[PDB]
């Protein structure tokens, strides 16, 4: 209903968005680097022992 | 169900989205932490 | 009802299995991960104390 | 593109789809498969003194 209902939607679909492109981030990106970086640690550790 | 209810799933998808930013950027990388550590002692008890 | 409303109900329950595997199903395999990691390494010392 | 297409509301429903759908094969899917690669690499090096 003109123009706002368009405009609200438009504004809850804009945030979802956001969020969603913001966990994608999280999956793709920070999480895969944060187990790189505890697999090296940890084998380190590891190989640190014979 | 008019714009009304459409509203209220837009709501409900927001916050669920809103929950998955926690868990991923919040619970995920602490249990990971907390992971780490756990490990981390236990690899060192062979040591000493 | 009706197109935006079948989209939307579908984006939810995509989203509602996303809840599940990043709250149960994830986390559950961490839990596994650590708990086979550390026996890998404890069965290893109870092999220590014979030979 | 015409009125009836509905414009704003409907491009942004795609992205939204097409984003959850990738966030649901990264957390279904590639994680548990680093996941899976980041135990045997592990193991392996536990292996290996063994």
């Amino acid at each position: 209903s003109p123009s706002s209902g368009l405009g609200s939607i438009t504004d809850l679909l804009n945030n979802i968005l956001s969020v969603a492109n913001q966990i994608i981030y999280n999956s793709a990106v920070a999480l895969p680097l944060q187990l790189d970086t505890l697999e090296s640690t940890l084998l380190t550790a590891i190989k640190s022992l014979q």
